[PDB]
Order: structure tokens, then C-alpha cells, then sequence
């Protein structure tokens, strides 16, 4: 089964899916994020961050408070299962993570932590 997915971060602030399914068959999984538009990361940055559904809000909140300079992530946030860099327009980033970190039966959220983006740029990831 495929073990990769193309996700995109927008001016318009939208993701092309609000749902990812990672085949249980996969040992690693990669997300390729990319950014349509013309604006710099300091103004319209996008990342893709993965955590447990429970943790999502804390990760978003602590990341907003850590600044641009930490890519909108609290440093050493152990709730983050995986994440890309914070990217701006014309920039791409990929993250590959161990599928051993995902427990079948858990609910995962992916989201962007640039201030305010996670209200639209959010989605479900499930292991199947
Ligand atoms: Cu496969
Ligand atoms: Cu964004």
C-alpha cells in the first residue's frame, strides 16, 4: 500500500483533505507539505503537525506562544508525534515518521500551528 500523502498549505488557508489514513502495512509514513502563494513564512507560514486528538489544543496554544523563531512549536513538546518545518510560499517540506508511534484504535489530529490556522487547517489521521 502507498505510504505517502501530498498535503497543501494555502493562502485561503485550506488543506486539500481533512482526513489521512495510514495503512497498518506501512513501516514509515511520509507527508509532503507544500505552499501555494507568494507570501513569506513570517506572514503566512504553514506547517503540518501530528498529535493525539486530546493533545491537539495544547500543542496549538503553546506553539502560538513560542514564536515564529521556534516555528510555532513549544520546544521539546513530547505531545508532537511528527511535524514538518514551518514553510512559506514556494517552499516545500516532507516529514517521514515511524508508523510504530501510532496505535491502531487511537484518534489523531493533524494541524497547522501558525497563529490561527488550525481553525481551518486541521484533519483526522487514523491507522488502519
Ligand atoms: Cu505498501
Ligand atoms: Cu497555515
Amino acid at each position: 500500500a502507498e505510504c505517502s500523502v501530498d498535503i497543501q498549505g494555502n493562502d485561503q488557508m485550506q488543506f486539500n483533505t481533512n482526513a489521512i489514513t495510514v495503512d497498518k502495512s506501512c513501516k514509515q509514513f511520509t507527508v509532503n507539505l507544500s505552499h501555494p502563494g507568494n507570501l513569506p513564512k513570517n506572514v503566512m507560514g504553514h506547517n503540518w503537525v501530528l498529535s493525539t486528538a486530546a493533545d491537539m489544543q495544547g500543542v496549538v496554544t503553546d506553539g502560538m506562544a513560542s514564536g515564529l523563531d521556534k516555528d510555532y512549536l513549544k520546544p521539546d513538546d513530547s505531545r508532537v508525534i511528527a511535524h514538518t518545518k514551518l514553510i512559506g510560499s514556494g517552499e516545500k517540506d516532507s516529514v517521514t515518521f515511524d508508523v510504530s508511534k501510532l496505535k491502531e484504535g487511537e484518534q489523531y489530529m493533524f494541524f497547522d500551528t501558525f497563529p490561527g490556522h488550525s481553525a481551518l487547517e486541521k484533519g483526522t489521521l487514523t491507522l488502519k
